[PDB]
């Protein structure tokens, strides 16, 4: 636990804590930023999204630590927004006001970093949109389409503003941005497996998640969109193709994010960004 | 013939640049906002926020500079953001709304982001501000409401009157004063609202909503109004009862009060068109 940072292992005790500290530095600005005089408001609500930010501001030579927590917490207020929205879509209204106040303390924050990390973050607004849009020909490459656009960007924005606050150079930059749209989407690929292959298990009642998309391809019928129903379509999944289809679609976004791991720069944030693919991919 | 929005601006050439510089933020709205998920109506003109923008502007040495536009269309996409959010039930649905408000919001990101971090900042504090206003809306209580519709209606058009008078090239002291106004004029506008909605309607006893008529109200003695109504027999009722209190002639006093601290604050704006159009426009607002 003492090398546990967001559940990755980062190897090693002293450097753990480094890094801790800066993903709690993350959680403190939220605090202080979202707090007003008027509020179990920031309580999936995670450090992912900070971890990957301090680490990615580990590539480069210069992090500027002060920039580095503005934007994990800028980042990850607009991650728990998405979660407060998507709860709606699938109180409401409630629940509605405080995302869109999670947005509007992102959007103050990210001021503070200049005019090109505001205009990243107003593009991954627009992908964010475009997403939901999106989530409401082939199936599967939609599927993947929807993840990229709501998961994927917004941890590629995490990484492209961790390289540009640590002074990394333009193409380990674009880098980052790109090792962080394929960890998104990987990461969301392993849940959907985990939440067949058993904490609770088809805790996703109404959701196509990527083993289902594959299975109802096949040709051995789903009971699909009350207890017994359930079981009686975990059995289906757990032995369907579909399953050892969706692992292969995993096992490419795996490969490419470590394609990308490769050609970073060889000091210990590389390292550390490689055991958050390994933990991305694995049972989390 | 002078008059742009209910409003006599005074010269016809000044009305002239004033309705081209509203139509103008709607045909940028229009542009922006095309991808079916929203429609927008055509107010021809008459909406209140880039109307108080394009004043505002009128105050600079540039009030026609593209960055007012911009900003016109941001604030109204802001405001419109916020009509489609009300609608979420605790269109077509619950993710219509979300969706048609987020889409607004991401296309006001765009537009606002190419105007800078400084305004990135503004709107954003104000979207923030609106939205604790919404959320406080659900001590003293005239003072807690005033609080409520400064944070949920009055720092919009605040906001308004900031990025006119900034980007038309107003001095920093201009900017602050229009700031000031907008957000009294826009305080004035929802109380004058207010009571609009109990004299001739009902929304707001039905919604459960107490505004400043009824807030003066509950202080007497000799407070139905504890939830929602839903009956039209108790609706009329109370709108006949409320239109007899005093509290009814109170919240006119302090709407005429906020109307003179408007122009308080526009009478130190220099002598030109747009200072007259402005109190021209407080003076339609609270009547």
């Amino acid at each position: 636990p003492a090398t546990v940072v967001a559940g990755v292992d980062l190897g090693d005790a002293v450097f753990a804590a480094a890094v801790r500290a800066g993903v709690a530095r993350v959680e403190q600005l939220m605090d202080t930023e979202l707090r007003q005089a008027d509020m179990s408001d920031s309580l999936g609500g995670k450090r992912f999204r900070p971890l990957f930010t301090v680490l990615s501001a580990q590539i480069g030579p210069q992090p500027d630590a002060a920039a580095v927590t503005v934007a994990g917490a800028v980042i990850e207020m607009i991650h728990l927004a998405t979660l407060y929205h998507d709860r709606v879509m699938d109180g409401n209204n409630v629940a509605i006001l405080a995302g869109d106040y999670l947005l509007a303390t992102a959007s103050r924050l990210v001021a503070r970093l200049g005019p090109e990390a505001v205009r990243i973050i107003a593009d991954t607004f627009a992908q964010l949109v475009t997403g939901q849009m999106r989530e409401t020909v082939d199936s599967i490459e939609q599927y993947l389409k929807v993840v990229q656009e709501k998961t994927g960007s917004l941890i590629g924005a995490a990484g492209r503003l961790g390289g540009m606050f640590s002074g990394a150079t333009d193409e380990q930059v674009e880098r980052l941005s790109r090792l962080g749209g394929v960890v998104g989407t990987a990461f969301q690929i392993a849940r959907d497996i985990i939440d067949i292959d058993s904490p609770g298990t088809d805790v996703r009642e109404g959701v196509h998640t990527l083993p289902m998309l594959y299975a109802l391809r096949e040709s051995p019928d789903c009971a699909r969109l009350d207890d017994a129903e359930v079981r009686e379509a975990l059995t289906l999944l757990r032995a369907s193709p579909g399953m050892a289809r969706a692992k292969d679609v995993l096992a490419q976004y795996a490969a490419q994010a470590r394609h990308e791991l490769a050609l970073l720069p060889d000091v210990p944030g590389r390292r550390a960004l490689a055991a958050l693919v390994d933990y991305t991919v694995s049972r989390h």
